[PDB]
């Protein structure tokens, strides 16, 4: 052994989440600026934009400048991580010792695909349903993808390539066989609520800066906003909603689409407020300046006594489908001294297939005879952009 | 000229800003660890000295695991600028030239001492009083610096090297002549609010993080409270007011002071809420663990039916003071790329004693033979330990 | 960094409580003739001034043998500690490293003040006071200071090192400006007794040993007599009474003063037994060998059916003075463990001029990826003569 | 340790007792003129001289050279002494020897400034009496350092070098703030007599010699007087007196007083006989030389049927003045023997500030397993002019 430990550890760390983790690719990697940083925690703004027809002519004296930026917080929480003890029999040679290192690993790998498969089917916006099966047969059975494709074209927005599909295990052989499975995408459940209306009538602006306590300006988070309605018994954050006269537009030409619009909810507030998404910007109303106007998604304000439906009316297993650039991961370096206190070894490494970091340290314990070995990741990920994520149900 | 231009307009810059910014010298001078950039802000997080409850005898066991830690905000937007041309009468030789600069500069600089001087006015938590003027020698009179020095010490928060006090011009000869005189400082102004009363019992605890929408774990501001009253009635942000019946505690001791407590409110919401500081930490609440019972600051619970008083029902210029360290500047080095683009020239400066990091620029134009210069200096400020920042109404 | 922590640590805290300690500074240091040792707890005698009769002549004979000796007991508890895990952040460079020794230090710091200021004012022995608010230059005001010389110099009690004088900072003020600020002192408060009255005849001597259960001879410190009452309520350790028709009489003169003796109460036992200081050693009681009497400090036995009355009717801020000697600190190094076992780091330290002894040590868990530090003082202080400890009642 | 004991001991002896000897140190030093008078006890005479105003004219016959000279007699009793064992742990250090010592030597100091005191307040002559408490009020209380100077003045004996006043520290404080305070002075005590006459005429005159009973020639102490009164009960030393009708004469003038002559009473013989101060010598007799007639003090004989009244009805602590070389210390090396034995170790020393002279001795043991200490100092102290010394109290 040697005191060489550190070398094979990471070793089958970098191999093992390399191969193991498909639904954490597919998304897209983002930075700290100079790797800085080293305080406990820290909170980062980050920016979207949405694209433009490209100016015809032979040289240009207007629109170069652009239209209104807006920005989008990601936080990072305490790193997922594993703890264990090595008793002696587990480090008599390389090949057993792999077995141990490895098993760890693939225990730590699990949490990084969960937490990214819950929150696409809890926290999208796209929802698609029909009162039957998924099947290949071409009469009296559904297909999932002829929708999902349909749905997005007729929005004009994914203009990309690497628009991608997921099925839960149980669900990827009723269809035969870019496309996945995963075993880790939830099961979501049956709303109570029944009767709900909002009241007064209400409307909503893209926003760029608004002042703090201090007297400073901050930009404001424009992914959720708040409705508030006559009652909220019997709803839970993840279900799906609609308003009953409501319809979404195509994000260029800006023609109403057939379907009516579709709502997410993220928290219940007080017995009082929900908040939701995406934002209801509307056209159709004289008070949005030019570059306001950009950001409309909706055909008319949320008026009084708008009736308010539960879509996700019974229970079953999601699947779930994205637009490129919809989900990000992000990290740091871990703030840590190395060589400064001699009752622990450690180490700093780094995974750039999937742009995770993490430590490595261990140390001997008088009470067992035996190392104590630990490994940390710290990431932190988000919805960059709701009104791209899509959750497909079998029937209800 | 030589086409040395810069190496005036910084001399110039440099030392007027350095000459004109008689309170920013006094705030305590810091740095970030990160380098943030144009498009993506950061919202960076610092600390305030921690306390924790007495620890005594051999075998200690476990007993560091309860222990708890605290954060404030600063918050930064786009950079103040000043932007014009220059003319060529403004430009024949040295001696005429630098005015030029030095009514760029002043008009820059004032910004400044504005900021901090009417930001601790508006925010500030101690409070002082009397019906007569300032004067000396005489029974009639009554004296600011004693009482400026006493009502602090007596809490335990002066460190040690000392206060500051900044005094208005017109006050300033009536006490004769540490001590400062300022003429930026504002005025505040009579509130017409009375018979205002608490709404019911509330209470109050520091607290570690809350949950983001997302589902992660952020640090919240421990400043400002919350608190709900019969209808506020046309109060105003930077106003004073005092509960009936409740009184200060010293912050290392725990004993009663006799005067009563003092608090100052920073923002108004939806008529029948209202946001104050300090937070009211009680000492006789049951309810809290003896790790967060270490930060308390008031003799009882603000308890239901309390009448208030406001401390501010006739108004006159104010007189400002604050305990060490009460006031941070925050400042970051300007990212531009030296020597990338060849059509344009810049150049870095950093006043070395008040801590502002700037960037000076220039451009030709075709279109009216002159060329533009446009400087720009970022920072921000923020009410740390509002605790320790005070405020004097002589004349009421 | 290095790992030199230690050598700019300790000269943090030695400064750092230097600085900051001045109800520390004024007690006196003495040393036992020991070098001290840990495991153990571990009590330690000392001796008082003695007193002796008059003997002229020539000849002497035997007349040295019946010398009386008396002692006083402090008693060393278990440790006094700091201790927290230093995040990696807080260890980035000196100056930002320092803060943190500050922080705990001064923690450490006020527990010392505290200690000695809350014992001196509870237990002592002689009260000042007066029905008028303390005040300056007017006939219906009182003033302190020439009081708490002239009790001090009627008894004889002085010494050449001069008395020392404290105030709190609420009536320091009222006093205009040996004499000195502290915000540490407590608050006295109402006790409800009433009609109180001795039970039987009583009186007392000093007495160099008694009987230990298993048939030795150990020491009785003289300090804290016991009387029996007519039953008692509410009256908590550190209140004060008085005997009707007993007087104090000079230290070495005996002649007979003009004013109420005073005594101070210790402990409550069985609703009918009190322990109360000094121990009221009787000129006049016939059964006093004259090397007993030499001690004696009060005019009558303790006799029948005596009113006792109660001396602190209404209750606020008090303020201590004493004598030199009259408080003992009492600290000695710690032994070291210098590299005995490896996977730890320590080292003693002293603060030359308070006398205070500690020690450091610093340890890497892997339970937080964090350096653990401990800091530690040993130190007991004590009242070495109660009769020389004053305090102050203003307003009753 | 190390055998140098002695050198310590005399290093505090000699500088505690200089401190803490108010009094002593403003009685006349004086010594016997020789070097070398061993012999162990001794009672020395001294001289006292009258003033006499400077002669004017260019040759003198007028009274020239030869005059009627007397002498007084101080008597050295015993040394005083103390007498202590040196135990094991106060022979440690020096810090710690030094205390032994310096206690002893306070003890010790005591004596000489009591004896003093004591012998001024029960022996002196002058006396005066108002029906009031001492203080400063204008028709309302008594002002004794007034009456103070007023009779002394008007007798014209204290004309040069000045005078000292002492108080009891109870009356100092009521009178405000030459003139010093100490604790020591004694209270005098009530008396029974009444109605007692003087028993038949008798008068007096100044004596240089008398016959001793082996037919040599001796002074007569002259001091001391002797009468004859009606059967006395309830007399006692130190009691103050007036008769009917004689009054006092200014010393250089005979010119008569208005207030009545007072006298002092030293010793009760056999219930018939008593000893008063100062010797009554009369003008208006016949019965006198030319020299003799000088000396004189009152305006009348001691006659037949001369009442007596009692100026001591009620009693109080005292207050006490004299005029400048009026009282004397007297003291002399001691007899003793060095290294004549060779089992005792001892050594001779001074207090240069009072007069005093001592003898510090040091003797092993073998009966109690430590050493012995014994210091000694041998004075005697006397009224050498007791016209001078007078007596003031508070009323009856």
């Amino acid at each position: 052994n040697e005191g060489q430990i550190v070398t094979l550890a990471v070793d089958e760390i970098i191999e093992t989440i390399s191969a193991i983790t498909p639904m954490a690719q597919k998304a897209k990697k983002y930075t700290p600026p100079a790797a800085s940083m080293q305080r406990h925690s820290n909170t980062i703004w980050m920016p979207v934009e949405q694209h433009s027809p490209t100016q015809e002519g032979w040289d240009l004296t207007d629109k170069a400048t652009g239209l209104l930026e807006l920005n989008v917080a990601v936080n990072m929480g305490e790193p997922d991580n594993d703890f264990f003890q090595l008793r002696a029999d587990d480090l008599r040679d390389e090949t057993a010792y792999r077995r141990r290192i490895q098993s760890a690993a693939r225990k730590l790998a699990n949490n990084v695909e969960l937490k990214v498969a819950n929150m696409a089917a809890e926290m999208g916006s796209l929802v698609i349903t029909s009162p039957d099966a998924i099947g290949t047969n071409t009469a009296d059975a559904w297909n999932f993808v002829a929708d999902a494709e349909h749905i997005m074209f007729s929005r004009e927005l994914n203009r990309d390539m690497g628009t991608s599909y997921f099925f839960n295990p149980q669900d990827y052989k009723k269809a035969g066989y870019d496309v996945l499975r995963s075993p880790k995408l939830p099961v979501l459940t049956k709303s109570t609520a029944t009767g709900i209306t909002v009241s007064g009538a209400q409307s909503f602006k893209p926003v760029a800066w608004q002042l703090d306590n201090d007297g400073n300006k901050v930009n404001v988070d424009n992914r959720f906003a708040t409705v508030t309605l006559s009652a909220t018994t019997g709803m839970k954050r993840g279900d799906k909603i609609s308003f009953a006269g409501v319809k979404f537009l195509g994000q260029m030409a800006k023609h109403v689409l057939a379907q009516d619009a579709t709502f997410s909810v993220v928290r219940v507030v007080d017995g009082t407020h929900v908040e939701i998404t995406p934002k209801p910007v509307a056209l159709d109303d004289v008070s949005l300046s030019p570059e306001q106007r950009a950001y409309a998604n909706v055909n008319t304000s949320l008026a009084d006594a708008m009736a308010v439906n539960i879509l996700n009316v019974k229970d079953a297993r999601t699947n779930v489908f994205w637009a490129d650039d919809a989900i990000r991961i992000v990290s740091q370096p871990i703030p840590a001294n190395h060589e400064l206190f001699a009752g622990m070894k450690t180490t700093s490494f780094s995974i750039p297939d999937v742009g995770l970091n993490g430590i490595f340290a261990t140390q001997g314990d008088i009470s067992t005879l035996s190392g104590l070995c630990r490994i940390a990741l710290w990431y932190g990920v988000n919805a960059t952009r709701p009104e791209a994520i899509g959750v497909g149900l079998p029937g209800q």
